[PDB]
């Protein structure tokens, strides 16, 4: 079977929108970064440049209970992955990194998957801080540079569009999946025998 | 670097001893299976044959809060893995499967690793129900038959001795690690260039 790894935050689950909503609600008198203006992968670094002490306040949002659990799915994500997993000769794993503060995040990621994909889909979860040691044909992930212990990962990394990466020019033959409305089936079919 | 995957339950953490202690304390008037007499990988199947309704009582032990967190390390396990991870050209990942009931288990496994190996070791955790999709040179695991989506895993599976597998004759050239007092370094060195 063709094997596809799908990232969670910024691909399945709307980490950026969730973060902004909760930040504004908790820190209504602080300045914030509109999603369109997000630059750089690390939210807290951008916030830290905007005002002193804002990096720590940003961090307190994703460390809070229910932050991960209450993320909304990105449009099309649940439908696409469900269809993808039902395709013949196609094994789909949700491959995601928990944050360092582990009190809520791993638990809530399991709970989120159960909620949107159902109990049977829990067998498809891989939690890891290193994706290069997970072998597959494809990795769909919004992070531009994915590295770790394995210098030559078996997967092709398809960059999932996010505001933070939308301007990035990629080194051919690297490619993008622009959203779940985009033609993911053609990408998968291009890797099949 | 040589890459080694190490299982948690029955290899690092004493799932069998922990289970028995808690079962006896919770169900003092039920019969139990002494560790020496454990047969078959699945604890609940053996308990279920011993008396009707015992399978469900067994399951309630590992579903309970603090079951995973309070497991004792197997003798030598923490020392060995710490030394192993400090070796040159050697990357060690703790590769473990959470149980289906996810309320406590993933969280407590992270907490256990932090407790025995320290915060920095949390980056080395891989949670998965499928180990065949994790690529490495070696997998040290007490489970005799490890299968999943990848029909030809890259690792050599070294069987870690447990009471449930201690009589098993293995198909050459399959081999065992008899305990952490056993010569794990020689096993690793045998895979190096
Ligand atoms: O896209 C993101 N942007 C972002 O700013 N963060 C935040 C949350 C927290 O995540 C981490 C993080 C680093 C690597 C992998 C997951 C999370 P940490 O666990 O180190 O605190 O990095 C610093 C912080 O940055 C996470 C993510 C999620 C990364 P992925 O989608 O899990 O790869
Ligand atoms: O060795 C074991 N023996 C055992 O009886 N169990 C119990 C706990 C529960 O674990 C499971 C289980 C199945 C596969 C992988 C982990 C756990 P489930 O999550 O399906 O309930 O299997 C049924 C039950 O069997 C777990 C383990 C731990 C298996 P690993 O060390 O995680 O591979
Ligand atoms: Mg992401
Ligand atoms: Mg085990």
């Amino acid at each position: 079977a063709l094997r596809v790894l799908v990232d969670m935050d910024g691909v399945l689950a709307d980490f950026e929108g969730g973060f902004l909503r909760k930040f504004r609600a908790r820190f209504p008198d602080q300045p914030f970064i509109a999603l369109e203006d997000r630059r750089g992968f690390w939210v807290s670094e951008q916030y830290g440049r905007l005002r002193p002490g804002l990096s720590e306040k940003a961090i307190s949002i994703w460390e809070s209970k229910n932050f991960f659990f209450e993320l909304e799915p990105l449009p099309g994500a649940v439908e696409a992955v469900k269809e993808m997993a039902s395709l013949q000769n196609t094994d789909v794993f949700i491959c995601t990194s928990p944050i360092k503060m582990f009190k809520y995040c791993p638990y809530e990621k399991y709970a989120w998957v159960e909620k949107y994909f159902g109990p049977d889909f829990l067998e498809q979860i891989v939690l890891t801080r290193d994706k290069t040691v997970v072998s597959a044909d494809l990795l769909i992930d919004d992070r531009p540079d994915i590295t770790g212990a394995e210098p030559t990962p078996s997967w092709e990394h398809v960059l999932f569009t996010a505001c933070h990466n939308q301007h990035l020019q990629l080194q051919p033959p690297r490619r993008r999946l622009h959203s779940w409305a985009d033609d993911w089936k053609a990408i998968l079919d291009s890797k099949r025998p």
